[PDB]
């Protein structure tokens, strides 16, 4: 309508229906003017770089975009607690999104002084990519999420997209997407933007951690009917040889036959949190587990979902397996371990192998009267038939979805970092304030106008997700293990604002506190 | 309507139907104030010139005009490639044109400093020549086309028109067109201007 | 149906309705097997050649085609006479075409002896090009027309098509058309093939030769009202100068003003039929009029329609202007003039300039008291506004139509050789007997079969054209000039078969014997 | 019907509809007589062979068969070019097959 009347009402709540959670999250935002309204190429040769591994070629755009894919945007910790206590699984269904109360402002620097005066004529243009024709940048869990605590006011991240490269030089396939093609609603003060979305069917993310390990599914009372080869040697001395078979039973359980086998494993170097126990050598880059592509050596950061510490040893975690988050106010580089929250997967320990430990032991050479049996270790094991694995736990800070790259084939496309892999995620939402030129010269000139009015805009965003649920049916007798707040007097409340206003999150929150049978 | 609501949505795309190409191209623009709102005569005797061959007499006007007649305005090279690979000939049919989101601004120089403050009262007037009563300046492929790459912001070319001459002096047939006669929609912030067109039948340009 | 019953009745007649001529012409034919069922490239480097001018690159195909575009196919001379006596103009309308009574035969050479035995299983495949996707070879008036005299049995010409070239080497645009793509009715003995056609509207070809010259349209009795400059010099001696204007009138007629001007001219060298009058030098190639393209020097064979001999001089004709035909039994190379029928255009002498003579005289330098007037000759003159020309006469032997090459633009596309230029001629009709392999080897082999049964086919063709007419309305009082047969006792009848059976045509036949006003 | 009339018309073309390609390919063929109308066994011991890796046992039949599964059968290169320039993906749907004009 007009400048006077408001475009939309601030609405932020999480309401709990019988089996669904409608979480609105509405936070105010500010969009600067990037690159002076230019497109540029970002190839490392612009700024330094020594390596082939980090060689990258890509374009930077003025457009900003909204990255909300983290959870902490949509769930107040108390409500999160309410989710992961009472529910085995949850899935999104719909996504509603609203921009409103856009207001544009204009900075004027005269001499050593700035003056911010509202601009009613200016516009701000927004569009969503429905058909995924653009690159998808939201998958890597970049910084710039909606702030956890709505009282904050955040900057919108700039948007740029990498393409093919050789060294710092671009191959003829290198795409250039001018973000301008797509029809983009021009918004002025007093216009709101909204759209709806339907998440495609995704398997419910399991929040239940298994209540009985895979290696023991058996019945401790009753024998099987099978015979493992128990004793080859009939006794000490020469030419003592026999085949003695014996029932696999509760006496020796590890040898029984089992219908299934644990999930795949890809080795990770073991790093102890204690200082003195690790080796006194630089092993971070050289010893790490890295998958190589096209001559690029890329870390195998967060790979197959696999447990980290063997029971009773919490001192060490894998070098590059576990997802690591920073505490509030964590420095940028060379941060000590104390200031950093290292995640830990104990919940998956039952059905998946240890990251730091081998997947098993396989024989190599045919035994013979002359030649002894020899068994080599298995460092990596792909999928086998009848193998069972479980996907990585999905943390409150960690991302929600990621786009499954459109390709001939893929296997079990659950993103390694976590969450719900999809063929058609919720679209990107891109916003740029339209450039307004400073006064041109009167005499005509060929060149484009490089002189613009320093400008930025401000508004709200409303991201309303409807989470489907699955409710706990279990008959478990004994009281559950659950999630609590440490009760001993603490100087500050966890998950609550500090004295000077800095909001902070004390520790990561795993998804799986419930137990369930295999 | 009013200052708050937007006049029109940015729409730039090229969509390919069975046998047609609808190419929208939408780029932002800036129009200065030419000649301090005056008409003048441009005859070479104003500025130098040594020759009879270059002798020219004509008027300069404040009015700006949109010269889009180049192709690179309407076709993204990748889409152009798609055109001239798969097709022997192509012809225009319709032309739709829209101005929107006009906003006027006002420069104030006090001492050694400029201040640009929005002006809500001011107007901007636009008209199209339907009957071709004016000279036609778009034919010579002058500079000032819409920029190839929409992220650019361009200046509108000034409009002036030559007439008969002898040396630097004008013959009695020399026409003077005051561009003001024609009815011209007065636009203020929050008004949009649009019209439609039908290209007359033209032989398909051979791309083969 | 079947082998026994006949496919179609021989029908050859020309019947005259009120204003139309339906001429059926049905002649039997024989199609050999070309290139052993292969495609090949014909580039001059295959066989010799010394020149850039004759450099040609093109493909030869097995397919044969029917070239009927000459007139003598469709008109018995007596009927032709009936046409060009009584009619000012004529145009085709419809074309009906029929193949029938196809019979395939098989040659077997045993030892020094051949045996021709009918083959009932074999096929012969025919198709027409409706969409003109192939090259159009019928335009150049190639030999291989249906014979004039239906008792003859003729061979079908082979089909091959030139493309772009540089020297003997092909440029990347060089097209290769496998004639096989197009759907082609497979015919076996006892199948007939037929289709219909509609000629697009073409201007009536004028058979009338004008009864009053262009230079004199005036009224010999009455003056005009104009003044040409009659006398510049007031008399002998110095400083005698005046401007004396006088009416242009019957006294001096050549100076009157005229609304129109004769058609364009492109000079042709004059060659006298008498031996001794021509120069004693080789001038055939060097002195000829040739338009050059892409460095090729191409003769300007049959160019703009322009008269040949100035009245009262029949001794010489242009070097490469006039269409020249050979008498029956004319040798291939270095034939003397007597054995060759040289065409002559006297009918167009009124409205078009002489080929051997300049188009006019134009001044060059500004006259002055000091400098005399000077006038250079005009060798070539393009079209000017208000210019009138008339197209070349269309001989009984000469072609009917030619395809106007599909292009951005063309001007008055009446083919220089003659007849009716069209955007969509009557389509080409291509016929090839399908290859039948000789027995293969039993053991499998990769290569294609190169061993085929020598084979050929035979049948009839029926080309039924409907010619529209325009009838003579003239009020001329005196008896017309007309076409006759020389009555003095001749050893053989003209246009009739010789003693040993050789059919012959004594002299060309022009189209225009009628007179009409401008 | 009978010997005289033809069984079917040679039809070879590739026509491009809005989103489909109907490619007819029609080529003449010749079928010899294999194995003098016998079945035989082809085991390597028939003809030489030194190896366990190449050991093979199988039957040879008189029957011939049509192997068209290659692409170059169904696409004229110019038409192939037209396919892989303008299109991300393509899939077959129907297959029609015709023998005609058999002559022994």
């Amino acid at each position: 309508d007009g400048v006077g009347s408001s475009s939309g009402n601030w609405h932020c709540d999480s309401q709990w229906l019988g089996d669904r959670v409608i979480t609105t999250s509405t936070r105010t935002w500010a969009l600067p003017t990037y690159n002076n309204h230019l497109y540029k190429q970002i190839s490392n040769s612009t700024s330094g770089g020594s390596s082939n591994d980090n060689a990258y070629f890509g374009y930077s755009t003025p457009w900003g975009y909204f990255d909300f894919n983290r959870f902490h945007c949509h769930f107040s910790p108390r409500d999160w607690q309410r989710l992961i206590n009472n529910n085995w699984g949850f899935r999104p269904k719909r996504l509603n999104f609203k921009l409103f109360n856009i207001q544009v402002k204009e900075v004027t620097d005269n001499n050593g002084v700035k003056t911010i005066a509202n601009n009613l004529t200016s516009t701000v243009q927004v569009f969503t990519d429905s058909d995924y024709q653009l690159p998808y940048v939201l998958g890597s869990a970049h910084e710039g999420c909606l702030p956890p605590f709505p009282a904050d006011v955040f900057m919108i991240p700039q948007y740029g997209y990498l393409t093919l490269n050789d060294g710092s030089q671009a191959v003829g396939r290198s795409s250039f997407y001018c973000l301008e093609y797509f029809p983009s609603q021009m918004l002025r003060t007093g216009n709101n933007f909204q759209f709806s979305y339907e998440f495609e069917n995704v398997p419910f993310h399991s929040s239940y951690a298994h209540s009985q390990s895979l290696d023991r599914l058996m019945n401790p009372l009753i024998d099987q009917y099978l015979y493992y080869l128990s004793k080859t040697i009939n006794g000490s001395g020469q030419n003592q040889q026999t085949l003695k078979f014996s029932v696999a039973g509760p006496s020796n359980m590890a040898v029984q036959g089992r219908n299934y086998i644990p999930g795949p494993s890809y080795r990770q170097q073991r790093v102890s949190t204690t200082v003195t126990q690790n080796n006194n050598s630089e092993f971070a880059w050289p010893g790490a587990s890295s998958w190589a592509l096209n001559g690029r050596n890329s870390l195998m950061n967060p790979g197959p979902a696999m447990a980290s510490h063997k029971e009773g040893e919490d001192r060490f975690f894998p070098l590059s397996g576990s997802l690591i988050f920073g505490k509030q106010g964590t420095g940028r580089d060379n941060v000590d371990a104390d200031k950093v929250m290292i995640t830990n997967e104990e919940e998956i320990k039952t059905t998946n192998p240890v990251a730091t430990e081998s997947y098993g032991q396989v024989a190599t050479n045919h035994q013979s009267a002359q030649a002894q049996a020899q068994t080599g270790w298995v460092q990596n094991q792909g999928i086998l038939p009848g193998m069972v694995w479980q996907d990585r736990d999905v943390y409150l800070q960690g991302p929600i979805w990621a786009k499954i790259p459109h390709t001939d084939g893929n296997f079990h496309p659950s993103p390694l970092m976590g969450g719900f892999g999809m063929k058609h995620p919720p679209p990107q939402i891109l916003i740029k304030n339209t450039p307004v030129p400073a006064d041109p010269p009167t005499a005509f000139n060929k060149d484009k106008l490089n002189s613009f009015i320093t400008q930025y805009s401000t508004g709200q965003v409303s991201v309303e997700i409807e989470w489907e649920l699955q409710k706990e049916n279990s008959k478990r007798w004994n009281p559950e293990i659950q999630y609590t707040s440490n009760y001993y007097k603490s100087n500050n409340v966890e998950f609550a604002v500090n004295t000077e206003g800095v909001y902070s999150e004390p520790r990561p929150i795993g998804t799986r506190y419930l137990t369930r049978n295999l």
